[PDB]
C-alpha cells in the first residue's frame, strides 16, 4: 500500500475556528497512517498559491485548501491535477476549478438560520447587513440563505434595509468600522443587524456598545466562538450558529484517505462551481441562543462551563 501525504494549504489563523480545524484533521489523518504538511497564507493570494507549488513540489497525494479567495486558484489546482493529485476543498468552495470533492456545512442552511433568529427578535424595522468576505463563496451562500428569509418582509414594507456592506476577509476591525460608520449615517436609528459570523457580530457590537447600544440591537453570528457564547449569556449578541468543528474535520480526514486510495466517494449534494458540478459532503448546522448554550456546545465539549460562565 503506498503511503500518502496530504497537502493543506489554509487561509489565516484569525478567526477562532481555524487553529481547531487544522489540529483536529491533522490528528485524524495521522490516525488513518498519512503524512500531513500545513502552510498558512496569512490572507496572501500569492502566498497561498506559492504555498500550494512548494507541497506540488514535494509530491503530496492529496491538496486540501481552504481558500483566501475562491477565483484565484484554478491554474494551480489544473497544474495539480496534470501531476496526479487529488484537491479536496475544505469548507469553502473553489470557484472554476477542477476539484475532486468539496466538503462544508449546508451554508445556505446556515444563513436562513441567522436570519430566522433576527426577524423573531426584530420583526419590524431598520435592518442592517453586514456580508462576508466578498471573495469568499460561503458569503455569497449565507446572504442567499438570509434573503430567502428576508425578502417576503422587505416585500410587505415590514422590515427595511438601511444599509449592505460586506467586510473585507471576514476581519473584526473592518466590520467595527463600517458598523461605527453606519450608525452614525442612520443617526443610529437601526435596530437588527445580519452580521454573517461572530468575529465580525463582535467588532460590530464595540461600535454598538459606544453609542449605548449593544444588548438593545438584534445581531446574529456564526462559529460559536467563547467569545461569543459570553455576549449571547450577557445579553450582547442574540445567538451564532454552531458548527461542530471535529465531525467536518474528521470527514475531510476521512475523504483525504479515500482519494488517496482511489475509493469510490458518497456525495449527499453536488455544487456547481462555473466548471462542473463539484461532488460534495455537507454537514447540518445548529442554532445556538441563550436557552440552548447548555443543550448544544458545552453538551459537546466544545466549551467548557468552565470557560463560559467561570
Ligand atoms: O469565514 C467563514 C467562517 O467564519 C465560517 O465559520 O465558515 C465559513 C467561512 O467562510
Amino acid at each position: 500500500m503506498k503511503d500518502l501525504t496530504i497537502g493543506m494549504s489554509i487561509d489565516d489563523l484569525r478567526l477562532e475556528r481555524w487553529q481547531k480545524d487544522r489540529d483536529i484533521f491533522v490528528k485524524k489523518a495521522e490516525s488513518l497512517g498519512a503524512k500531513v504538511l500545513v502552510q498558512s497564507a496569512n490572507g496572501d493570494d500569492s502566498a497561498q498559491i506559492s504555498q500550494i507549488e512548494n507541497m506540488l513540489n514535494k509530491n503530496v497525494d492529496v491538496l486540501v485548501i481552504i481558500p483566501h479567495n475562491g477565483d484565484v486558484l484554478s491554474n494551480v489546482i489544473s497544474e495539480a491535477k496534470k501531476e496526479g493529485v487529488k484537491v479536496l476543498a475544505y469548507d469553502r468552495l473553489i470557484n472554476n476549478a477542477d476539484l475532486d470533492f468539496y466538503v462544508s456545512f449546508d451554508n445556505e442552511k446556515v444563513g436562513e438560520l441567522q436570519a430566522d433568529a433576527i426577524i423573531k427578535e426584530k420583526p419590524e424595522g431598520n435592518y442592517f447587513l453586514m456580508g462576508g468576505s466578498p471573495v469568499d463563496n460561503n458569503a455569497k451562500l449565507f446572504r442567499k440563505g438570509q434573503m430567502k428569509v428576508l425578502q417576503p418582509l422587505i416585500d410587505s414594507g415590514k422590515i427595511k434595509v438601511v444599509g449592505d456592506q460586506w467586510v473585507d476577509s471576514w476581519l473584526a476591525e473592518k466590520a467595527l468600522q463600517i458598523m461605527e460608520n453606519a450608525l452614525t449615517a442612520n443617526k443610529n436609528n437601526i435596530d437588527a443587524v445580519v452580521a454573517s459570523n461572530d468575529a465580525t457580530a463582535g467588532g460590530a457590537i464595540q461600535a454598538l456598545s459606544a453609542q449605548g447600544l449593544s444588548g438593545k440591537v438584534a445581531i446574529s453570528g456564526q462559529d460559536a466562538d467563547l467569545a461569543a457564547i459570553k455576549r449571547i449569556v450577557e445579553g450582547t449578541q442574540t445567538m451564532t450558529v454552531y458548527k461542530p468543528i471535529t465531525n467536518l474535520a474528521d470527514k475531510a480526514a476521512e475523504l483525504s484517505v479515500a482519494l488517496g486510495k482511489e475509493e469510490k466517494l458518497e456525495p449527499n449534494a453536488k455544487l456547481n462551481n462555473g466548471l462542473k458540478e463539484v461532488d460534495a459532503y455537507l454537514l447540518d448546522p445548529i442554532v445556538v441562543t441563550k436557552d440552548n448554550i447548555d443543550s448544544t456546545v458545552i453538551k459537546d465539549g466544545f466549551h467548557s462551563k468552565e470557560a463560559v460562565y467561570k
